[PDB]
This record gives C-alpha cells, sequence and structure tokens, in this order.
C-alpha cells in the first residue's frame, strides 16, 4: 500500500509526525491527557508505517526514556498485545464497557499520557532522525520537548 | 449497540464532546488545522451516536439568521452539509490525521485541510453539540455557555 520513492518524501513524513508530537505535546500541557494520548499512540503506529514505508525501537536501559519514566515494558507489552488499539478507542470515544458507560478522561492518566508520548518521540527518533540533514535539525524541536516532559 | 439509560450518562457525554471541542479550539488557535479538524469532525460523529444513544445523523437545523449562517455564510454550510450527507466528511477526517499515497504522490495533512476549513468545521461541529444536546439537561445549558464563548472567538 503505502512506499516512500524519495528523500524528499521521508522528509515530509518527518514533519507531519514532528507536527502530531507537537500537538500531543500542547494537549498534555493543557491537561487534556486522553486526547494527547490519542496523538501519542497514533505518531507511533505512522512512524512505524513510515519506517515500513522505506523498506519498534528497543529500549536502551539506562537512556533518557528510562530516566523519564520501568513502566517501557509495560507499553512495549501493550504495543505487541494489541491493546494500544483499545487505549487509543478509548482515549477518544465513550463507550458502554459491558453496560457501564466509560469516557476518555477516566480511562487515561496524566502519567499514561506523559509516558506514550515520551515513548512515541522516541520511536520516531530511534526510526526516522539519522537518515537526512533535515531529521537532525528537527530531532532538536524533539529533544527540546522531551526533556521538558521530564 | 451505543444506548444511555439515565440523565447521568448524557451529561458525561456532553463533558466529554466539551472536552473534543475544547482540543479542536485549542489546536486550531496554535495553528494545527489538520489535526484540530479531525477532531472537528469526530465531535460530529460522536453528537449523533449520543442524540441517537438516548432513542453523520443529527445535522444541525440551519436558520437565516443563524450565528453560524452569520459566521461561515450560506455557501460552506452547504458545502459542510453535502461532504456529511455522501460522506466525504469521512474521507476529510482521514487526511487532516494520515499521510497517504493517491495517485502516485504522498499527501499529507498540512496540504490537505486549509483554515478556513478547520474553521468552518469546528464551529459547525459546535452548532451541532448546540443543536442537537443543549436543552436536554440541566448541566447541558452550563456546557453550551463554554461552548458558547468558543464560538464567538471563533467567528471574529
Ligand atoms: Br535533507
Ligand atoms: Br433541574
Ligand atoms: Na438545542
Amino acid at each position: 500500500k503505502f512506499s516512500l520513492k524519495s528523500t524528499d518524501d521521508l522528509n515530509k513524513c518527518i514533519d507531519h509526525i514532528s507536527v502530531l508530537i507537537k500537538d500531543a505535546y500542547l494537549l498534555y500541557t493543557n491537561e487534556s491527557f486522553a486526547t494527547s494520548t490519542f496523538i501519542s499512540i497514533t505518531i507511533i503506529e505512522e512512524v512505524g508505517k513510515t519506517h515500513i514505508g522505506m523498506f519498534l525501537p528497543t529500549i536502551k536501559m539506562g537512556g533518557r526514556l528510562n530516566k523519564a519514566i520501568e513502566m517501557i515494558d509495560k507499553i512495549v507489552e501493550d504495543a505487541e498485545t494489541g491493546e494500544l488499539i483499545s487505549i487509543r478507542e478509548s482515549s477518544l470515544y465513550a463507550d458502554i464497557i459491558d453496560d457501564i458507560l466509560e469516557v476518555p478522561s477516566e480511562k487515561i492518566s496524566k502519567e499514561q499520557s506523559r509516558a506514550l508520548l515520551l515513548y512515541a518521540i522516541e520511536c520516531f527518533d530511534d526510526s526516522l532522525v539519522g537518515y537526512t540533514h533535515h531529521s537532525f535539525e528537527v530531532s532538536e524541536t524533539t529533544d527540546e520537548l522531551f526533556e521538558k516532559l521530564a
């Protein structure tokens, strides 16, 4: 379906994912933890679609993602499971779970939002930063926003 | 599938729709027109699910002097209405968040959704909420005061 033919195509997807990261960050800051989280899980599946379009990033362990959030194992497990899909659903859409009404603001925690954005940014960084001059420019904003969330 | 059995359920949904409106406005007001629009279209779909839930369906009834009529004009209302009837609003929603290869040229949200489109869809979504759900519960009127303000700001 989706295959990138050019270094310009990769820079377009880089740029777009920078927008989602700025929007996920903007939402987290304004305490919209559930909507932020929805955009955070989108980035991780969009980063994965881009990497595959050119033809998961193994935790550093001791690296800035550990020192900032342990909880990594959790997100990686939910990601492998297919559980991150249902967490994303529940982070934007209200739902009758069996016969109680469930709502985004009471399914996503401030720290869950913080962790998936920090994880999304690493997803993008480990996957795409390094393959163009442009990625390096972008990574310094990605870095500034990452550091600010710690 | 989705039904609501109490005014507590309705108000919780109403509150959630208030969150999405604030979020679409937050994004728009930054300059993330595309992500905004994804939320604005979601709001229109989740107002319908909710209205129907208590019984793109519930489109606002347009009146000649109406605040929306005033903020975006007759042409545009008609356009959004047609996009909702034919399901163009779903493709617009997909294109406002997800990169795509169409014909064989990479498409990105920033190049599909204009400021003008983003503004009109949030105003429109806000008027969906208001027409469909405000009046049902005493709490809805409280939330309408917030949504009314966001509406006033966006239309000037
Ligand atoms: Br470059
Ligand atoms: Br009352
Ligand atoms: Na009404």
